[PDB]
C-alpha cells in the first residue's frame, strides 16, 4: 500500500494529481504527505533546517485540527491547495522570481489557510453571533482564525518547523503568511481581481522573459492571487475531480442551509436543499467569479496556463449542457 501512495506522490508536480486517491491511499493524511513530499522535492528541509521530525509532528497536529466531519472545508481541500499552488509557484514565467522564504510563506500559507474551518461562512457566523464573530469584530472572521490557530500550533511540542529561521526570516515570512491568508476571504475577491487586472495591463517583464516584480507590494500581491487561485481552482481540474468537489461544496452548504431554516434565518445562496440548482449555480460561478479570475491569472503567465484555462471552460460547457 505504501508502494502505491508513492508512486501516486510521483505525479504532486501534475496539475490534476489525484488528491482523493492520496487521502485513502495515506490513511486520510493527505496533507501531512503531500507537503512532506513538496518539502523534499523544493528541499526546504536542507534550506531552512527543518528536522525531519519536527516537520511530521506539525503537519500531523495540523490536519487534525481541520475537520473530518465537514464535507469540504477539510484536509483533503488543505492538501489540494498546497498541492495547486505548488504547481502555480513552478511556472516557467516565474522561474527565480520569488525567494526560498516567499516560496515557503505560499506553501505554508496554503497549509493552513483553512485550518478549523466549521464548515459555515462568515456570513452565517455573523448572523448568528458566534463566538468567533465576536472575537473578530465581523471581519475576516474565519480567515482570522484560520490564522491564529496555524501559528499557534507551531508552539506544540516538537512543532516549531520555523526554529532554525533567522529573527527577520521569522518575522517576513509571518507577515507574508498573514498578508496571503486574509486574502483568501472571498469578500476580498473584486479588489484582489482588480488589481491583478490592472497589474496584467503594466505588466513587466524581464530580458530573460519572467515576471518583473520591483516591491513587495507587487510581489505579495501576485502571492495572494495565486494562492486565491488554487483555492478556486476546483473548476480547472479534470471532471472526475471537480464533480467530487461540487459534491461536497453542495453537502456543506446544504447542511447550513438546515441550520439557517431551523433557526428562523433566510437561507443562503444555495444552501436551500428545496430550491437548488447545482448545475446552473456552477455555471453561474465560473463565469462571474472562476473564470474571470483564471482568464487574469492565465494573461499574467501567459501562455502557461493555457491547457487549464482550457480545462475550464470545458468543464463549464459540460455543467452547462446539463
Ligand atoms: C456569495 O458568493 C458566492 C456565490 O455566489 C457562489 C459561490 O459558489 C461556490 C461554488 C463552489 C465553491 C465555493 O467556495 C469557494 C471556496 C471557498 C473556500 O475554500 O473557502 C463557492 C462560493 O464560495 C460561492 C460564493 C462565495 C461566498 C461568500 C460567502 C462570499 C467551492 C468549490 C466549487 C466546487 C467550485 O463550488
Ligand atoms: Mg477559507
Ligand atoms: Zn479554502
Amino acid at each position: 500500500q505504501e508502494d502505491v501512495l508513492a508512486k501516486e506522490l510521483e505525479d504532486v508536480n501534475k496539475w490534476g494529481l489525484h488528491v482523493f486517491r492520496i487521502a485513502e491511499l495515506s490513511g486520510n493524511r493527505p496533507l501531512t504527505v503531500i507537503m512532506h513530499t513538496i518539502f523534499q522535492e523544493r528541499d526546504l528541509l536542507k534550506t531552512f533546517k527543518i528536522p525531519v521530525d519536527t516537520l511530521i509532528t506539525y503537519l500531523m497536529t495540523l490536519e487534525d485540527h481541520y475537520h473530518a466531519d465537514v464535507a469540504y472545508h477539510n484536509n483533503i481541500h488543505a492538501a489540494d491547495v498546497v498541492q495547486s499552488t505548488h504547481v502555480l509557484l513552478s511556472t516557467p514565467a516565474l522561474e527565480a522570481v520569488f525567494t526560498d522564504l516567499e516560496i515557503l510563506a505560499a506553501i505554508f500559507a496554503s497549509a493552513i489557510h483553512d485550518v478549523d474551518h466549521p464548515g459555515v461562512s462568515n456570513q452565517f457566523l455573523i448572523n448568528t453571533n458566534s463566538e468567533l464573530a465576536l472575537m473578530y469584530n465581523d471581519s475576516s472572521v474565519l480567515e482570522n482564525h484560520h490564522l491564529a490557530v496555524g501559528f499557534k500550533l507551531l508552539q506544540e511540542e516538537n512543532c516549531d518547523i520555523f526554529q532554525n529561521l533567522t529573527k527577520k526570516q521569522r518575522q517576513s515570512l509571518r507577515k507574508m503568511v498573514i498578508d496571503i491568508v486574509l486574502a483568501t476571504d472571498m469578500s476580498k475577491h473584486m479588489n484582489l481581481l482588480a488589481d491583478l487586472k490592472t497589474m496584467v495591463e503594466t505588466k513587466k517583464v524581464t530580458s530573460s522573459g519572467v515576471l518583473l516584480l520591483d516591491n513587495y507590494s507587487d510581489r505579495i500581491q501576485v502571492l495572494q492571487n495565486m494562492v486565491h487561485c488554487a483555492d478556486l481552482s476546483n473548476p480547472t481540474k479534470p471532471l472526475q475531480l471537480y464533480r467530487q468537489w461540487t459534491d461536497r461544496i453542495m453537502e456543506e452548504f446544504f447542511r447550513q442551509g438546515d441550520r439557517e431554516r431551523e433557526r428562523g434565518m433566510e437561507i443562503s445562496p444555495m444552501c436551500d436543499k428545496h430550491n437548488a440548482s447545482v448545475e446552473k449555480s456552477q455555471v453561474g460561478f465560473i463565469d462571474y467569479i472562476v473564470h474571470p479570475l483564471w482568464e487574469t491569472w492565465a494573461d499574467l503567465v501567459h501562455p502557461d496556463a493555457q491547457d487549464i484555462l482550457d480545462t475550464l471552460e470545458d468543464n463549464r460547457e459540460w455543467y452547462q449542457s446539463t
